[PDB]
């Protein structure tokens, strides 16, 4: 599924994103846009040979089992399919996840190169949220 700017506003904040570990929503779609451009069936390989899912581009390195990728953890205890389906639950379930473990959303390389500093509320501005 291909959302909408506000569409996906709405959806992450339904399933409680909005502020979480005090990232405001803005932050949430901008990550999403740089990193799926909205498509939850987005998948990216990795130099490393792990590969990233879904809508935020969730790493089966550490947070999903995709099977062919050694070593790696599962840390969300979730197939990285379940990371391409039109809900979002699961992505965010494991966002949520990963946005504690440390770093913040500096996990996402993408927020940190192309969303963090930036007016991110103009992501959500005009939505009826
Ligand atoms: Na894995
Ligand atoms: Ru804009």
């Amino acid at each position: 599924k291909v959302f909408g700017r506000c569409e996906l506003a709405a959806a992450m904040k339904r399933h409680g994103l909005d502020n979480y570990r005090g990232y405001s929503l803005g932050n949430w779609v901008c990550a999403a846009k740089f990193e799926s451009n909205f498509n939850t069936q987005a998948t990216n390989r990795n130099t490393d040979g792990s590969t990233d899912y879904g809508i935020l581009q969730i790493n089966s390195r550490w947070w999903c089992n995709d099977g062919r990728t050694p070593g790696s953890r599962n840390l969300c205890n979730i197939p990285c399919s379940a990371l391409l389906s039109s809900d979002i639950t699961a992505s965010v379930n494991c966002a949520k996840k990963i946005v504690s473990d440390g770093n913040g959303m500096n996990a996402w390389v993408a927020w940190r190169n192309r969303c963090k500093g930036t007016d991110v509320q103009a992501w959500i501005r005009g939505c009826r949220l």
